[PDB]
């Protein structure tokens, strides 16, 4: 079940989605997901199979009641939202998204919908040495507070921030470095699941470089952010990842 | 008069009890009527809704369109068909931190539209008991009234949430008062501007209290929130407040 899926973030309007939808409509044993935004949601699923997953971006631990501008789990259900982003960077660094934020959510959805937990470091914490301590903080309350059964169900989605934005390139040694440690750090809790659990890289991934980066060992998908807007490009790293998946 | 009625539906209901909502409200004059439903919920509402009833959203983002997850913009605000938009909703300002520098970034986004801003206004139990509430009310339009024209400040909307008021209720003559204090700040900008802006008030706006609120002097309409859901005693209101 090679998951890859694509943040559509803050892009597009009614006429472009439509004309993605159909685009994306285009296939092994393979898992592909798309992440629109919360007013596009039912659009979209009506515009797709129920092959394709889709879920939302952001949703709010918080229980239906007075919380403006949130959507809740219950109200991500009723939409048919099949997964759900949780621990983005953007929402992180642009609205101070904490690891106690990241656990609430996930425990509204943990017993359900499959979740993915989106983690990873800045430049600074790279720089400094602070690698191994915020990935394992970032996973400190998910791990310590959930079982085998729980975990399975979880999707981490590795972005590593220190190469977004900052323009600093990403060799495919330290990429495959840090998804053999993030698995290091579930092998610690048992590893047949730790092997088995799908840990998919969410930094810049292009049509251009789909092969040799799914290719490496520790890779289980791509959580492709603005290549995944097109049809023609999507859709090309979905065949990348059948093939190399198959053979 | 006119009376801008308008209900904001929080965080609540589904796609089966918002069908039941939406056709149930469908039931005025030259009055105004508007609708704040969830983003997950917004086509349905244009879907079921009538077009003179407006439909805005909740909470949007002041950046434009980009690597921004979880948010929502003021073109995707205007795509969807959105005709009103809620700004600095007290709750979003208590529990997502929302300032009054996010408040203006987003409304001076969407006054060059046809788009009403509902800017929301309003002091805790703290800062009226302790006298300052004509501080930390001045403060939040501030930014609004100052970089915006007199032209730019009409048909923006303010909504003032009385926070301070459980089983406590805002006292009804409490509301007037603060109501003119509000429009006398307009007033040092433009008497007239002052004189036509509609400014609704964000409290507990239920059935058995519908002429009283709204007719008191400086009472240009309502933002209802747990008697928006019910459309019987949101109807009412509406209907007590035809005329």
């Amino acid at each position: 079940q090679k998951l890859i899926m694509g943040n559509w973030k803050m892009n597009g309007n009614s006429t472009s989605i439509k004309e993605l939808c159909s685009g994306i409509s285009q296939t092994s044993r393979v898992a592909i997901a798309v992440f629109p935004s919360s007013v596009y949601v039912k659009e979209v699923i009506s515009q797709l199979p129920e092959k394709v997953g889709v879920g939302l971006q952001n949703i709010t631990f918080y229980d239906d009641g007075a919380y403006t501008g949130e959507i809740s789990a219950r109200m991500l259900e009723d939409i048919g939202c099949d997964y759900l982003l949780i621990g983005h960077s953007e929402r992180r660094s642009l609205f101070a998204e904490s690891d106690e934020d990241v656990f609430k959510k996930l425990n509204k959805i943990i017993d359900t919908i499959t979740p993915v937990v989106c983690i990873g470091e800045s430049l600074d914490d790279r720089q400094s040495g602070k690698l191994k301590q915020v990935l394992a903080t970032q996973l400190s309350l998910i791990l310590e507070n959930l079982s085998v059964e729980q975990l399975a169900k979880v999707v981490i989605a590795y972005e590593p921030v220190w190469a977004i934005g900052t323009g600093v390139v990403a060799s495919l040694e330290q990429i495959q470095e840090t998804h053999q440690f993030i698995r290091s750090l579930l092998a610690k809790v048992d590893e047949r699941l730790a092997k088995n659990i799908k840990i998919v890289y969410g930094g810049s991934l292009k049509a251009e470089n789909a092969k040799d980066i799914l290719s490496l060992p520790d890779v289980d998908g791509g959580l492709i952010g603005g290549a995944s807007l097109k049809a023609a490009e999507f859709n090309e790293i979905i065949n990348q990842a059948n093939k190399i998946c198959t053979e």
